[PDB]
């Protein structure tokens, strides 16, 4: 139960832990880079913003502390630390988050060789978090952190439609893991080029620019869709051919255009997933099967489930007092 110091910072008031030392304001909940004592480490605290508002603030609260509890990963963002000013759970109305200091995002930021570094990582990540079935759903440039030395942690919290999977902006429920693929497909494209795959000005000027890469639909993926009201669209637009990727992308590795053929796939169901992703032969130097692990089972009843506030409340103040904190190495 260590000593709490308060300070006023811009706007809000903060009580963190003496360990904390030396906060700068970074971001807008609050972020604020700090100095951790008992680790040496430069760490980002993020104080949360009315957690328990609402139903829904209590319960997104909830599961972002969930989430991050269970990440333990080398490329997925970890919790160091989650505290409060609150001596009960009576008193409790502030909760506050700490990580690593991550130095910059993807899009702060290439060789080839950089881009099967930076992908594998994602991948490698992706893996982790698609075995725990959990969807990410929001891959983009900057929730992808990376170090000075390109080491690269996935995170959550330049428009997200860019690199949203068509069947998300079609509003398909039953969509699968390799929304995310598509994302990375996506990241993947841009870093080979310098510029975005798909900036579409909204969600119709984005479905058009993606079919004119991929193609329309074959008769084979039609027979799949079952809106009526879309599949009646989508075969009134004028037949667009795929695109050779060769062609659109001249110049690049022969191994990452056949990736990116295999990622860009409008079947979902023909989508390569970020298991089968890790082998191809793009990242043979890369590559090792005995270090790319799973994630432990993850509890995702919660969300099926309907509260009061004082009870998603009293299930946060239950992860915080339970937290055990990392090893430090
Ligand atoms: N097994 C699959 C594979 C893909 C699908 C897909 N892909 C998005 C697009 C398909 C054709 C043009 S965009 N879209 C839908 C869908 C379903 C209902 C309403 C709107 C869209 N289903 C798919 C089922």
């Amino acid at each position: 139960r260590p000593t709490f110091y308060r300070q006023e910072l811009n706007k809000t008031i903060w009580e963190v832990p003496e360990r904390y030392q030396n906060l700068s304001p970074v971001g807008s909940g609050s972020v604020c880079a700090a100095f951790d004592t008992k680790t040496g480490l430069r760490v980002a605290v993020k104080k949360l913003s009315r957690p328990f508002q609402s139903i829904i603030h209590a319960k997104r609260t909830y599961r972002e502390l969930r989430l991050l509890k269970h990440m333990k990963h080398e490329n997925v963002i970890g919790l160091l630390d989650v505290f409060t000013p609150a001596r009960s759970l009576e008193e409790f109305n502030d909760v506050y988050l700490v990580t690593h200091l991550m130095g910059a995002d993807l899009n702060n930021i290439l060789t080839d060789d950089h881009v099967q570094f930076l992908i594998y990582q994602i991948l490698r990540g992706l893996k982790y978090i698609h075995s725990a079935d959990i969807i990410h759903r929001d891959l983009k440039p900057s929730n992808l952190a990376v170090n000075e030395d390109c080491e690269l942690k996935i995170l959550d919290f330049v428009a997200t439609r860019w690199y949203r999977a068509p069947e998300i902006m079609l509003n398909w429920m039953h969509y699968n893991q390799t929304v995310d693929i598509w994302s990375v497909g996506c990241i993947m494209a841009e870093l080979l080029t310098g510029r975005t795959l798909f900036p579409g000005t909204d969600h119709i000027d984005q479905l058009k620019l993606i079919l004119r890469l991929v193609g329309t639909p074959g008769a084979e993926l039609l027979k799949k869709i079952s809106s009526e009201s879309a599949r009646n669209y989508i075969q009134s637009l004028t037949q667009m051919p795929k695109m050779n990727f060769a062609n659109v992308f001249i110049g690049a590795n022969p191994l990452a255009v056949d990736l990116l053929e295999k990622m860009l796939v409008l079947d979902s169901d023909k989508r390569i997933t970020a298991a089968q992703a890790l082998a191809h032969a793009y990242f043979a130097q890369y590559h090792d099967p005995d270090d790319e692990p799973v994630a432990d089972p993850y509890d995702q009843s919660f969300e099926s489930r309907d509260l009061l506030i004082d009870e998603w409340k009293s299930l946060t103040y239950d992860e915080v007092i339970s937290f055990v904190p990392p090893p430090l190495d």
